[PDB]
């Protein structure tokens, strides 16, 4: 009862968002029947049609995705079975963090990088309360439903550069390999979308890795930011963190951002007013959410 | 805190969605500071107040407007006070209930009747709650955010533009004592309750039609009222009728309507008789929750 079963001709794609990998992403319009209102949604269409009783494991499927219920992850509404499975979720209109975060190089507060830390390891945390693996964490995989609030998308289903070392050589994914993930996640925010490792060659990543050596300490960040890094990337993954520990270290940060990133003009940069975020809350995030 | 106030360079008028007495509303969009994103929003431009007000005294009423939190009344979001008076609000693509019901003239079930009737009981209690008087209570004045999900709109509208020589004032809608004294309490408003649900049971019939706006007065003083509509037992049209009762403190309470239409609501078909009713029900939960993930955020 959570998953809506769409046919083709009550909705419509507008504009490409984004393709390549998985398929085609869509700007789309859903079209209630009988009724004359166009509802903006966003579509996944996977390009490769070959689908019979695949069909059904995709259902199969596509019903745990339309089961996410959290604030910081970004849940199934519909599918459409048609010829290329298409899937139908909420459109988020600021686009993903990685590109957001490109764009406001150097005009990001410390409050902001550090919630979104928050909201993407609650996210996180959450996805590992019911025993699902991500895989393929990363900021271009975190969506801005508002700029103080994130949402982690690509849930369902290669970033050698975002993987665990164990998941590299042995294709192992549990959730202490997401912890790494997050880890590189988090490097990309604080570095303002740099490139992990980069211009090194992917297929040489885990010879570098087996030699210690990790991403470097991004600027803006105290050695106590860059520590959580560092435990992130650890070769035994028992020994990284719990993102439920991430949740707590990181929100205690959050409440000094200014004593844990150094960033310039970040006086003059703090988290919108009760006015402001009311009004984002009001207009498009009327939905139920934890105090940031 | 909870008005935001706004400049004229973020935002922006794109096309006209309807006119009224209060003014026009047109489809918006709100440019964030520093974003390079157009956001979705309702723009009201009001029309010109008599006793013309400061606009100290205005905002100071728009924090009024905007501290409505109900889930059936529709909050004010922002403001710009320049040389005309801008209400922003969330943007509701199905529009007004009026307009909704007359368009699905008779392809509307009874369990839609009735609920659609509870939630605009559940505003007014609220508002009533609040110690606040609509003053313009109808069937245009109630937008649908879905099918499923009906909100007040307009809240204090009139009572800051207040009216000229038209005695813009909802005649056909008002309470003798209104009409006559221009006396605006919430019994008042169960008046013009007991018309909204008539609208809604007629599927947008024009109250009084034909009957000149400055005659309402007198026909209501001999006795007469509006007719049964047609799919109403006299269960509900009794409860239309004591709406319109000339001693307001004999009007149901709010606080009752909201019980006896949810009983109803129970039981819809006993209430009211609709040819083809047996196949026009509700959503299911999954057309349901679909609604709620898209749009709707915020009685079987
Ligand atoms: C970082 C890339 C990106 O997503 N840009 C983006 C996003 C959105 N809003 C949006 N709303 C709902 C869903 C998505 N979305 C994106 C993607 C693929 N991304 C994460 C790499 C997926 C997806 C889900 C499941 C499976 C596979 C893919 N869902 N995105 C935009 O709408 C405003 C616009 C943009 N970009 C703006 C500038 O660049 C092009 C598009």
């Amino acid at each position: 009862a959570l998953l809506r079963i769409l046919k083709e001709t009550e909705f419509k794609k507008i504009k490409v968002l984004g393709s390549g990998a998985f398929g085609t992403v869509y700007k789309g319009l859903w079209i209630p029947e009988g009724e004359k209102v166009k509802i903006p949604v966003a579509i996944k269409e996977l390009r490769e049609a070959t689908s019979p009783k695949a069909n059904k494991e995709i259902l199969d499927e596509a019903y745990v995705m339309a089961s996410v219920d959290n604030p910081h992850v970004c849940r199934l509404l519909g599918i459409c079975l048609t010829s290329t499975v298409q899937l139908i979720m909420q459109l988020m209109p600021f686009g993903c963090l990685l590109d957001y975060v490109r764009e406001h190089k150097d005009n990001i507060g410390s409050q902001y990088l550090l919630n979104w830390c928050v909201q993407i390891a609650k996210g996180m945390n959450y996805l590992e309360d019911r025993r699902l693996v991500h895989r393929d964490l990363a900021a271009r995989n975190v969506l801005v439903k508002t700029p103080q609030h994130v949402k982690i998308t690509d849930f369902g289903l290669v970033p050698i550069k975002w993987m665990a070392l164990e998941s590299i050589l042995h294709r192992i994914y549990t959730h202490q390999s997401d912890v790494w993930s997050y880890g590189v996640t988090v490097w990309e925010l604080m570095t303002f979308g740099s490139k992990p490792y980069d211009g090194i060659p992917a297929s040489e990543i885990s010879s570098i890795l087996e030699k210690g050596e990790r991403l470097p300490q991004p600027p803006i960040c105290t050695i106590d930011v860059y520590m959580i890094m560092r435990k992130c990337w650890m070769i035994d993954a028992d020994s990284r963190p719990k993102f439920r520990e991430l949740i707590i270290e990181f929100s205690k940060m959050a409440r000094d951002p200014q004593r844990y990133l150094v960033i310039q003009g970040d006086e003059r940069m703090h988290l919108p007013s009760p006015t402001d975020s009311n009004f984002y809350r009001a207009l498009m995030d009327e939905e139920d959410m934890d105090d940031v």
